[PDB]
């Protein structure tokens, strides 16, 4: 069982980390430097598009995923072990809510396995070490 | 399989290329179904809302809401960042997976990857 996680200076997904069981690797907040995983993991994401929206009215998701993702999943050799994506963000940001998890799901053809707000409520760290489990028992 | 399809009957295709048993939630809003097995649902998405009002009924009752093991949903590339929604709230609504995502009536690839992903699902 693994996680690799992204959190930025406000810590708010590295406190939910924190609480799980599997073992966590951090991507950098430094957009500079690179990690390279080896192992299947679960990707644990916070979102930050602002929750925009275009002219229309509808969802803007640019910048949702943290450019320091967008770098490790763009090395081959880091996306393929990804298993799935679990996204994290406020409801305050209504239909923008947690959108990274989505926008990776589609693009790497992997379930978005769950979502949560900020730094989880006890139910949620329940619910991801179960869902982490299954995962990698499948 | 459950799931939902308007009179463009898009979904309604996808789910008859697939290889498990389906069973569908009625257009007519006032008229409401009753599922006792564990089922994959898979509904596109609808703005004026994501959710389709059928749909949403169909959940709203407990004893639905507790047998699906995950969602599927589709919708139409063209919307944007508003590409198939129904689904990802579905899924934080219920604490079930996102499984997969597709457009409109689905590819061959959708077809194969649907597939294989009912049969893991269910297990
Ligand atoms: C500039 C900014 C933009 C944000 N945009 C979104 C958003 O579009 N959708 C969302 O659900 N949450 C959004 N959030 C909330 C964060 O994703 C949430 O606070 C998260 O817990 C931050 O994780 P971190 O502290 O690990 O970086 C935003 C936060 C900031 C500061
Ligand atoms: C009024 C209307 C609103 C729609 N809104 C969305 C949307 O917000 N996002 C999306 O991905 N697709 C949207 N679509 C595309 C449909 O979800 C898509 O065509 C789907 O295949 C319809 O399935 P059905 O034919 O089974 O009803 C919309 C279609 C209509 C007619």
């Amino acid at each position: 069982e693994l996680i690799v996680y992204f959190s930025t200076q406000s810590n708010n997904t590295h406190r939910f980390v924190q609480k799980l069981d599997a073992e966590s690797i951090r991507i950098p907040i430094d957009e500079e430097e690179r990690i390279k995983v080896d192992e299947d993991y679960v990707l644990i994401v916070p979102t930050y598009s602002g929750g925009k929206v275009t002219d229309a009215g509808q969802v803007d998701a640019h910048g949702a995923v943290p450019k320091q993702v967008i770098h490790f999943l763009n090395d081959p050799d880091n996306r393929k072990h990804c298993l799935g994506v679990i996204s994290s963000g406020n409801t305050n940001f209504g239909d923008s809510f947690a959108i990274a998890g989505p926008v990776i799901s589609y693009k790497l053809k992997v379930p978005l396995l769950y979502q949560f707000e900020l730094i989880g409520t006890k139910e949620d760290v329940e619910e991801v070490n179960r869902i982490i489990s299954e995962t990698f028992n499948a």
